[PDB]
């Protein structure tokens, strides 16, 4: 027969542990990834989340205290058994915030397969003497995955034709930032609590009697789970608590993005904004006078602001704390997992039976064709150029107003236009820093 | 490794063509199918649409005409080649409007396939001695459905232990009905345009690659019911694909604003219509397994499940769809909701005390084998709502049926038939030919 | 990407339980199901065997003597865990040897579904105005295959259009039979033992978890007996999962070395009994669609296509099986050849000159839905064999059945139900309820 | 349900084209991939063929032709209408020979997985202090595969604590080689041609009149195709051919390696004896003593003659030339598809209810085990240690006799035991050579 009839991909755990674990596609509304008939992409701007990674050092110090519990207590005993051949998977506290290197997910074959993928999707925007410059902010676990996705896109000529350029993360750079800063509650009020924590809790301790562990230590247990895979191919934790209990955790994840870095925070449009306008300006001008690849690389709480600016993925009404909200857009699986991805790609196409010739703006969010809400008018559902351009500049916030951004700091990115063409930061020459964060190589 | 990474199940066509092909699993939130621990399942309530059929008679009339412009034309070329070798699949006009018989997506197989399947789910509510009676509304292929899903459940014991009750769809059944009638003093949907750009793109490039059919984007349209029919009768079809990916997006669509407007919350009726069977239920959950019964097995209709869930006040789009354009992502998605053979299953959730709730009595819905969640009415276990707090949001919600509706005070104002039935197993098996475009039918 | 790079069918239980579960496609070597361009079947000959069924009352009754051992036993522990809440699924003894009417595996479900399948593949050969007869092997469970494969293929049409002609398992009946018997006057299959070493280590495994039971290799090979029989009835079994990957390799291989020397080329009088199926075919490939007739479904045993596979010379061990270890690789897999509902088909390919081929007749073997080249006569449009080839090839290498065999002068020497048949459809329903544990039956 | 009831892995066209194409895993027997319980494995010796690459220079050139014969004619129609938007994937003609760097099927990005992969799997036998050495043959797509496996389980210490010895393919290394030379048929005389060519041949000439594609032009147009998915997701050129013919061309390609590199040619089990035998000798010292890790790269034909060696995957009779013996175990897309790979792992075994405490031997042919012929005993029908040392001592043949080897030369094998820990070569110091085939760095 031609089409299954079984619908199981919501059932995947990847699409229900908030951004903590393993890079999935986007569940697809149905429209051809491909370049519609009559068009070809010209131009591509996209923002990369670092990959796969170990638990933060905060995240790690909790799973350690949490762990310390299960611990406390003769062989283990029913869905904890794995527990008797079991080794925690961070190496040594230096790994915290450090990209992952082993397994099916690891974080810099994550990169390094997504530079592969994107060299056959769009080489032919590379005239192979060029020297395309890459953009990470200045982040460790960032730049490694920026290393490693030009080296799979620029492969043989990585050295030579690829020029990392690396942003500082400190508010001193202001809008010339791949992480622009905005200083002056529902974010710092979340519980991280649901109530299918309680029945995993009972059902733990009941199997296991002795580790005293209570709802919270489910969700740290559960924040341990799904960063396993991040390391390893299989993770028997996942296995230790049910489908409803992963669906709550899930939500408790999106909830946190939702209000820390979503629509839930009214300043978050405003942050977005630069890299919305900044990439307009892109747009407008062309790839033959801007140049026709952008890759860039950042944080998943860079990505969700532009969403959040741009207007789309926003749901009806604020996500409410208490229970799970089922339905709504804000499903973080499908925005921001590991490695996650928002790409732009400028579309320049003949007249079709149902537009003129012209460019128009396709967005693409983890391999699915993401439609501009209402401005679906050009092939494969695009917005044309101009209308595009009208919206973002009748409805983006402005940035330095909002976030009360100092007179001395830039007022505007520039990088994109004022970079360097050298290879020295293309690879690493330093060992990776105990916990290493904020880093310049 | 333990989990894949694509996830291809939105590209899928079975999910973009209204309910006109066969039936497929709704897209799941991840909540667990099985009753949750602590739980088991006391009492099931479904109500499910006939199977995969055969275009109907004014479908098959239009489709006819746009192949005989297909037809007017040598060897044919690029996609339509497959044409050199390909009959339409109505064996004769006697045949629309009946349950398809050939295929792996056959309607009567769906219907005995979802029988045995129930049995195996729903098989410890049924103690092998007492005739259960089932429900089938007084159409054609909703009673051969009936009939093959009764078999698959009861098996061996179908021609003694299953009773069919069959109930007339006529307006003179008033609330004691399967297919409630509501007179039409009151639009959109007999504006439908049934159009979308991108079918003009479909018959500039089929026009192109085999001249002289002169398609338009009606023809387009046509075309596309035709494809999406040929599920129910074969394996695969090469008219599917004969349009892109994006077609199929806007033809999907374009189906789903038929149901929203014509039979769902895009027609402010439609709630009171689905009230009748919502408050019934509801009736039967509050009566309670021991002494309502515990299986109760409800065939009708597409157009008489859309109706229940919008009184039921689940999967509302926030403002009415756009005629002009695709609202993608809006919840109206009719592959997840009525696809061929789809059904709406109301559990009744007997749980113990679990860290989360009190042991009691728990309402679960369940849309085409995916847990649809009560709204904000989740604190039960597997996200369930507690019978009590189900009870009064239907009473507070539920719109009236005959007052909305003006039904005839000369009609039954309330639905009987779960009460009131007969256990004669006269019914259970066809004893004439199926008429000539078989539709209204007692037997 | 355009293909997956994994591969993981080979993992699959249905693939290791010998001819005990549910019914699986055979693995394909690749070549395409469909008639090669240039072809078309002009005529059908299958043997499917019953659908999927309860234990015999023999292999019932060692499972619950096994059963009784785990019961024998506080709250279980480990993979034992889910016997906390579980029942065995047979309903009570009578229906020991019955097709299973439950779940997405079921017995009866299967034959429908096939017959579905099968109608859309080769409704082309009925013209909807024949009576086309069918046959099936006289035993309860093959009956109750045979009856609902013919009316999912007939369907609106199966109670005037098709006729079951049941045939005799007497062997009173010689050749004239779908089961020819065939006298033991001539053992490995007596003495084979049922046990490998892996069952040592599940036996070792499931006591240490819960102690008390006194389980033996013996006992872990009736409790995997009893698992895989489960899926018959349900859609998942927590039995499966309580032995290992390995075990399960071990289980499938035991029933591989049944099937081998009891029912296949490890006893050579096989061959002999499948010649009488194998020669007969040969003449309705012969004479013709136009004469013969254009669609032969037959039902038996998977006992019975066996010897036919050996009669044909197809998936012959290079040796014969060793009793003490896996030989892996061989082609004897039964999860490939009989599972559950499996079947032979033989399409007749009417096929017009192509680049590598003369215009005329070639034939094709399907087994369980992949093509099974006739191996070395695979000249013809998809590596199929040409009819006269094909007709030396079994002159030259079919052993006679009644010399064999030492059947008696006075009972028939020919098969004769294919030429000879009724069209009444008198045997298409059942009319009485299944016996107990039904076996040998004639409705 | 629990168990999908279709079985189509057999259709993969990846398991129909001899080893040109992506690697793929070999079909399973059912055998759990993991070690049994109350095992583990103590030591790793693997052998891994250099990852996908673009056709030789020779293949290139009969590519060339043929494509040159279809292109000699206005816009193409039926299924080569693609043609009209297709352009050949090799870069240039100094690409020939090299390892590929785009799409997922990409070379490099293969080596690179299977070392991460690997990294999880067996990295409790690295304790991240010691330096371990690493072999590749002498030959730029291999030592390229090398370094990026190294790199993927190495990870963050690959520039220290790996270390890239290359073994030159010259014959004057003798059997101190891991691509022994062996110097005195049908193998020769291989026409690779079956009439399934010939409806292709028809079939495309047909379609678009004035190409004269004969049944030689389909076979390099399939070799073609093959290679195509090497750079490209996907190759629409495998459509342009049917399933029949793919099968015809599968069986074509594993005659090759059967008469040119396999049990056809009764010199290759005592080419593979080298390996096979030094390997032994890895197994009875220990991980203790020898070490516990040992990654080798070379070619398809380098492994094939170890099979051979082995006596596994042994056809009953020589494959016929003249049409395709389904069924045999000579199937190349499961033994050396681009890729491929034999790891032979050692288990040390507590006491199971069926096998004494002790060392077994374990062989995995492409993520599959692949059980010993008959000496299936041990744990996962794993072979004791002292019976596979007799079977390899009572069979393997001498490879300085059979090979008639100069007595100058190395008698045996010593690279494992004598090797050098420096870094040099871990990381490529100059461009890619045209074509290059033969290198030392
Ligand atoms: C495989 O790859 C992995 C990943 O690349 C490698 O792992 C990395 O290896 C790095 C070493 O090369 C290791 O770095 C060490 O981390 C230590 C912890 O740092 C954190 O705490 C301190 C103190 O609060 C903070 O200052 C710091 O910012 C962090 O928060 C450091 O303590 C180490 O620093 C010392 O060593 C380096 C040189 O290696 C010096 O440059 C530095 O100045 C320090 O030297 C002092 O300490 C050393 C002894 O460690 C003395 O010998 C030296 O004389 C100095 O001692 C003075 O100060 C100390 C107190 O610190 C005091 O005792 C003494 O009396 C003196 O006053 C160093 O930075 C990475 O963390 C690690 N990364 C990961 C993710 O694990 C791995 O090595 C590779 N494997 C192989 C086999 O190569
Ligand atoms: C396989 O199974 C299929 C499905 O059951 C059978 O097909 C049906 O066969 C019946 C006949 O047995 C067909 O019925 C015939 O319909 C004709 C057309 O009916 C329409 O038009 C009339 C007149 O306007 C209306 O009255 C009617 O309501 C319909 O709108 C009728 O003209 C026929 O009537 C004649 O025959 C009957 C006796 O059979 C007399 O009573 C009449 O007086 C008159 O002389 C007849 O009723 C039916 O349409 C078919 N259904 C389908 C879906 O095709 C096949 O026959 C069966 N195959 C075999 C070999 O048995
Ligand atoms: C759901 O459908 C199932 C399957 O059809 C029905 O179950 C069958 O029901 C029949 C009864 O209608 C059962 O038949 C009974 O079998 C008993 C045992 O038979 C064995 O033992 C005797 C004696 O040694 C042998 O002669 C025989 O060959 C068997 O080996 C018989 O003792 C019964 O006989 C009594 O009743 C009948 C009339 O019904 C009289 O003629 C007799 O003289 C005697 O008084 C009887 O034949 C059958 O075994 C069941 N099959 C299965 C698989 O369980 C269910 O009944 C049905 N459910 C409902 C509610 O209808
Ligand atoms: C948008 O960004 C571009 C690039 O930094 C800048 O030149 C332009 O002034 C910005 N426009 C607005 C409205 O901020
Ligand atoms: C709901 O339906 C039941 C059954 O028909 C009926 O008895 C009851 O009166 C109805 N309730 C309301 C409010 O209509
Ligand atoms: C083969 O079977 C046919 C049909 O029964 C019979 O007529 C014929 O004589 C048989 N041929 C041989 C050699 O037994
Ligand atoms: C035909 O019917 C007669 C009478 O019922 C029966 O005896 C005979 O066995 C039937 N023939 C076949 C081939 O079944
Ligand atoms: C096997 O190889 C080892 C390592 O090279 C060598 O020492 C030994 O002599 C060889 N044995 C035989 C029989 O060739």
């Amino acid at each position: 027969k031609q089409f299954s009839q079984e619908f199981r991909d919501g059932y995947s755990i990847l699409k229900h542990y908030g951004g903590n674990g393993p890079y999935s596609e986007r569940v697809s509304y149905g429209i051809a990834r491909d370049p519609p008939t009559s068009c070809e992409v010209d131009q591509v701007i996209m923002v990369k989340r670092h990959g796969e990674r170990y638990p933060s050092p905060s995240a790690g110090k909790d799973i350690e205290e949490a762990l310390a519990k299960v611990y406390s207590i003769t062989e283990y005993k029913g869905d904890l058994a794995f527990l008797n051949d079991w080794t925690y998977y961070v190496p040594n506290e230096c790994y915290y915030n450090a990209e992952t290197t082993s397994g099916p997910y690891a974080g810099l074959l994550d990169a390094y397969n997504h530079g592969n993928d994107y060299k056959a999707r769009y080489g032919h925007l590379w005239n192979g003497e060029t020297v395309v410059p890459f953009f990470s902010s200045g982040y460790g676990r960032v730049i490694e995955t920026a290393r490693k996705f030009g080296e799979g896109f620029f492969g043989y000529n990585y050295s030579t034709n690829a020029a990392l350029n690396i942003i500082s993360e400190s508010e001193v750079m202001g809008a010339d930032s791949l992480t622009p800063t905005c200083d002056t509650t529902t974010c710092d009020n979340l519980t991280y609590q649901l109530p299918q924590f309680k029945v995993a809790a009972a059902r733990l301790n009941s199997q296991n009697p002795g580790m005293n562990l209570t709802a919270s230590d489910v969700y740290n247990l559960m924040v341990m789970a799904s960063f396993e895979l991040n390391a390893r191919p299989f993770s028997n934790w996942i296995n230790a608590f049910t489908q409803d209990e992963w669906v709550s955790f899930g939500y408790v994840e999106d909830l946190n993005y939702y209000y820390c870095a979503g629509p839930g925070d009214k300043n978050m449009a405003a942050v977005g904004a630069v890299y919305a306008n900044a990439s307009l300006t892109l747009l407008n001008q062309g790839p033959k006078e801007a140049g026709s690849l952008f890759f860039n690389f950042a944080h998943d709480t860079n990505i969700t602001p532009i969403l959040a600016a741009l207007g789309v993925l926003i749901p009806n009404e604020d996500l409410p704390l208490d229970r799970v909200a089922f339905g709504n857009p804000y499903s973080i699986g499908n925005i921001v997992p590991m490695g996650g991805h928002l790409t732009i790609e400028r579309l320049s196409c003949q007249a079709t039976a149902l537009s003129d010739e012209g460019t128009y703006v396709r967005l693409v969010l983890n391999e699915a064709v993401l439609p501009f809400n209402d401005c679906t008018s050009g092939p494969g559902y695009s917005c044309p150029l101009a209308n595009y351009t009208s919206i973002l500049n009748k409805n983006l916030p402005d940035y330095t107003t909002t976030c009360n951004v100092s007179a001395s700091y830039p007022q505007y990115l520039s990088f994109w236009w004022n970079y360097n063409t050298t290879t020295e930061l293309n690879y690493r020459s330093s060992p990776i820093a105990c916990q290493e964060g904020d880093a310049m190589d």
